[PDB]
C-alpha cells in the first residue's frame, strides 16, 4: 500500500532566491543543487525545488487554500513566526482555525504554515471545540 | 527549527468525490470528517482535505510542477499503478529518473506521484550521473 510521502516537489520561478529562503531562513539542509533544481531534506521530508517557466508568482487571493505545513516545537513556535514577521516575509492567514499555526508565503506565493501538534492532537483538540459537521472514526 | 512535513492540505472543490479518492481507492486511513472537509493519514503523513470553492479543475497542462509523491515498494508498485488505471485516472507524464515513478491525478487535477526510492538512493545515482550542473553540499 502506500506509505507516506515520498517527496514534495515546488515548482518555482527562480532556483537561487527559493533555495535560499528555505535553506537559509527556514533553516533546511541543502544537499545539491543543479542548474534547474535542488534536493533539500526537513527531517525526514525530502523537498525537491524544480525550476520551471510556467511557475508565476501567485498572489494568495489568487490561489486555493492548498498548502504545506512543517512541524515546529511549542518552544520554538513563537521566536520562530517572529523571526519571519521581522524578515518581511508575506502572510496569508491570520485566524488560527486549525491550532497553533503561522501562515506565510514562499517567495512564489507557495502557501505555507508553521504547526505545533500532530495529527492525534489535533483529532483531540477538535473533540472538544469539533468543525462543524464534525465526524470521528 | 523545523522537525519535518507536519501535514499537507489539498483544497478539493467537492468533497465526497476526494474522500472516496484518497480513502477508498488510494487506501488511505479516513479519521475525521466535517462539512467542509477531511483528516485522513497515509504512513506518517497527515492529509487535509479542505473543501474550497476556488478550487478549479485543472489540466495538467494548465499547472506548473509541483506535486505530490508517495511511497510504495517495488513489490507493490506495478499493482497499485494498475489499479489506478482499471479505475480509469489519467497520468500526467511517464516515467524517465531513477526510481519507479506512476505520475497520477486526482479528480481535481493535483499531480500526484508513486515513487519507490528515498532521497538517499537518489543522491548516490547523481553522484554516479550527476546532472548538469550539479552541486553537492
Ligand atoms: O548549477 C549550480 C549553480 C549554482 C550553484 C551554487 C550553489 C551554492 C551557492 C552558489 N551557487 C550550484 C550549482
Ligand atoms: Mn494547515
Ligand atoms: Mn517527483
Amino acid at each position: 500500500m502506500l506509505s507516506g510521502l515520498n517527496h514534495l516537489t515546488l515548482a518555482v520561478s527562480q532556483l537561487a532566491p527559493s533555495v535560499a529562503f528555505y535553506q537559509q531562513l527556514l533553516g533546511m539542509t541543502l544537499h545539491a543543487r543543479w542548474d534547474s533544481g535542488a534536493y533539500l531534506s526537513c527531517g525526514d521530508l525530502w523537498l525537491c525545488l524544480s525550476l520551471d517557466p510556467q511557475r508565476r508568482v501567485t498572489p494568495p487571493e489568487e490561489s486555493d487554500y492548498t498548502h504545506y505545513a512543517f512541524s515546529i516545537s511549542e518552544a520554538d513556535f513563537a521566536s520562530f513566526a517572529a523571526r519571519l514577521e521581522a524578515a518581511g516575509v508575506a502572510v496569508w492567514k491570520l485566524n488560527r482555525s486549525e491550532g497553533a499555526s503561522h501562515y506565510f508565503l514562499d517567495p512564489d506565493g507557495h502557501k505555507l504554515e508553521l504547526h505545533v501538534g500532530s495529527l492525534a492532537q489535533r483529532l483531540a483538540a477538535c473533540r472538544e471545540q469539533p468543525y462543524k459537521g464534525m465526524v470521528f472514526f
